[PDB]
């Protein structure tokens, strides 16, 4: 799945996800947000299982984007955990949490929840 | 928050998170869970916001566990998500989504969430 | 959205959501789950947003079920959280949680999160 | 858990939450936040296992309010999904998903969630 993972995507929103597997199980890339309160490329890091089971199951892994580049800051982190489905419409299907830094008062708003589904195409 | 968040935590579970934050925004180190399927230390990497809100707001950062290590295999991943509050006090909130690969016709009870909160004492 | 909402809902599982919009923002109705521990209908309650934005935003809803009926009991429960989009390709779009009962050593994994598109087709 | 769920219990943001449970697995109740765009009481219904196992399992059930009264409409709606744990500190413990109305462009941006812990005191 070094392979699979490996490239470019692009998930329902037109957003970007540049991310290179490692052998070693790592996650390394560039985030490129079509929506919110960012522009340009974000770094992100992230894990897979680089032993999966061989029955057909999907390959887990997760990766983290904190919203700070040279251009924006926007006070929050993102973090995508899914599986990984190889073939001919290879997808990485996604839920993922958004939390702002927020005083403790309106810390039960913090964060909010989605999903994304990425392809190699779009 | 560099100095503030890197160290040893400890969440309400009894597990062990041990990381070091980066002034480029990383966070490295390792996680030990007491619970579920998991022995011993495995890798995380993540991101943190490296110029917070001067507001008193929490610090956003997320991290990320896959489940393999030279021990056990749990066909998953945890990404946490949640923010670095400091004083003498100091935690750090977070929510979480535990993915383990699935076939297709399983992968609607994929994901797990939960909170988990962590602290520098016990 | 009252006339809007009432009727047969069909997601993309192949579950059935048989659902009625009081007056009152009332929800009531019942669902069968095409997958998990579940067969024939379970009673479902929830609420609406009767009285929406004008601004073509969405109509904000939720349900849950309880599922035990008199074939099953799977002691669990799920909510859904979601808004109606009415329209040519009306849809409800939903993210959910269902939460087991669990022992107090098994808590932190309770709660499975997922999300649910329902058409009036399918 | 009939008796054990029914009366009047609170969060840990100080909110109010009342509630009947039915023989027949009907929650009905008012809910009253101490936080966010509401005031006074608020129409809850949902649902709870009322057979839940014997081997010290909790008891799953869930919930909705639709944030609209005779006072204020936030065009928003959350459930709670959660256990009952019985005893001499009895407790909910839930998470929470709060969905706004909103523009199919906004919608990325739709869904907080969060947990509460309910107890009889406080």
């Amino acid at each position: 799945d070094e392979a699979g993972i490996t490239g470019t995507w692009y998930n329902q929103l037109g957003s970007t996800f540049i991310v290179t597997a490692g052998a070693d199980g790592a996650l390394t890339g560039t985030y490129e947000s079509a929506v919110g309160n960012a522009e340009s490329r974000y770094v992100l890091t992230g894990r897979y299982d680089s032993a999966p089971a061989t029955d057909g199951s999907g390959t887990a892994l997760g990766w983290t984007v904190a919203w700070k580049n040279n251009y924006r800051n926007a006070h929050s982190a993102t973090t995508w955990s899914g599986q990984y489905v190889g073939g001919a419409e290879a997808r990485i299907n996604t839920q993922w949490l958004l939390t702002s830094g927020t005083t403790e008062a309106n810390a039960w708003a913090s964060t909010y929840v989605g999903h994304d589904t990425f392809t190699k195409v779009k």
